[PDB]
């Protein structure tokens, strides 16, 4: 029963590859603390490099629970407070109207005023900051959320800006050793770049991430496949790790108020388990995603949770997803996007096929 590990994903995440035209996938599976690695197609079509444990992918938004995390890891350490405000730790925010909305609102989208991308305008590190500067009020904060880059992406600026620290030596000084990750970058050292995958857009042409404002904290994140089962297994068993990261791991598990069936921790979105299918793929759909919506406080805390995350670069799909009761997780990294129903629907099915 064991093998049917490696039998299961063939059936579910094998036949995307030829359906999307997808060069290459890594699906990961782990339970009762055993990992298996699959690898499937090239991580480079012009070089016939395969996939394999050192190809590294680009998260996307699966970044964001890598920010999550670093924000648990300030607030245990006492670094920060999750009702403070970021004019606290970036000054020239101080009085400003975005210094009405605290550091839990920012992390969970719910400023009120804040759409999925920066503007096209904002692009350098002084437009940033006129960014919210000028930034005014719409919505009542902390009622209404929307998913967003800008939002999430300066709660790791102050989470940063708190650790005395840029970001990117933030997760890569603290957080990725405290996790026992070898590599998983913000930014891919040279010694790396063969091991760094192309990314293929929909003409299937080869491509990667491009700097972008508030990038790092956002969708800046790069790893492989171990690594990404490593980061689950952590938040599998927790209490196995050092008590900083410990209990920064146990901040992302909180759900802080719903939206239909989803629950929203930090970062990681929650669910009751076990979930239906259209629970998980409602998390993805678009009046989820692109649209904002009213938050309600959490009513129905349930006492068996499962958790899931899907990113996505121009050229590159993530999903992740584990279930800490039955101590069972999975993660897959594709060098082109897939449809993220497609993503969910086919770890659903291996998951259930695994109890
Ligand atoms: B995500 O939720 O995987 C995500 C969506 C969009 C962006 C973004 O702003 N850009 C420009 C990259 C496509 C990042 C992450
Ligand atoms: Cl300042």
């Amino acid at each position: 029963k064991d093998q049917e590990i490696k039998k299961l994903v063939d059936q579910n995440f094998k036949p995307l590859l030829e359906k999307y035209d997808v060069p290459g996938m890594a699906v990961g599976v782990i339970q009762n603390n055993k990992k298996y690695e699959m690898y499937y197609g090239l991580q480079s079509v012009q070089d016939k490099k395969a996939v394999n444990s050192s190809t590294i992918f680009e998260l996307g938004s699966v970044s964001k629970l890598f920010t999550a995390t670093a924000g648990g890891y300030a607030k245990n350490k006492g670094k920060i407070s999750f009702d403070d405000t970021p004019g606290k730790y970036w000054k020239v925010l101080k009085n400003t109207p975005i210094d009405q909305v605290n550091l839990l609102q920012l992390a969970t989208y719910t400023s009120g005023n804040l759409a999925l991308q920066f503007p096209d305008e904002v692009q350098t590190d002084q437009q940033v900051l006129t960014f919210f500067k000028d930034w005014k009020p719409k919505n009542p904060i902390g009622e209404y959320r929307q998913y967003s880059n800008p939002s999430i992406g300066l709660f790791g600026k102050v989470v940063a800006l708190s650790m005395n620290k840029p970001f990117d030596q933030v997760l890569e000084k603290t957080i990725f050793p405290a996790l026992g990750l070898k590599h998983s970058y913000v930014n891919v050292p040279k010694t790396q770049m063969q091991n760094y995958a192309f990314g293929y857009n929909q003409e299937n042409q080869p491509i990667r991430v491009n700097p972008g404002p508030l990038d790092a904290p956002a969708y800046g994140v790069k790893s492989t496949l171990p690594d990404m089962l490593s980061f689950i297994h952590a938040n599998l068993n927790p209490q196995k790790y050092p008590a900083d990261i410990q209990r920064a791991i146990n901040e992302t598990h909180q759900g802080f108020y719903q939206v239909n069936t989803m629950y929203q921790a930090l970062g990681w979105e929650e669910f009751s388990y076990p979930a239906t299918l259209q629970t998980l793929l409602d998390s993805n759909s678009e009046q989820i995603v692109m649209k904002p919506n009213k938050v309600t406080a959490i009513s129905k805390e349930p006492s068996v949770k499962m958790y899931h995350k899907t990113g996505s670069t121009n050229g590159f799909g993530t999903y992740v997803v584990f279930i800490p009761k039955e101590n069972i997780g999975l993660v897959m990294l594709t060098n082109k996007r897939i449809p993220n129903e497609e993503r969910i629907k086919a770890a659903y099915a291996v998951l259930n096929a695994i109890k």
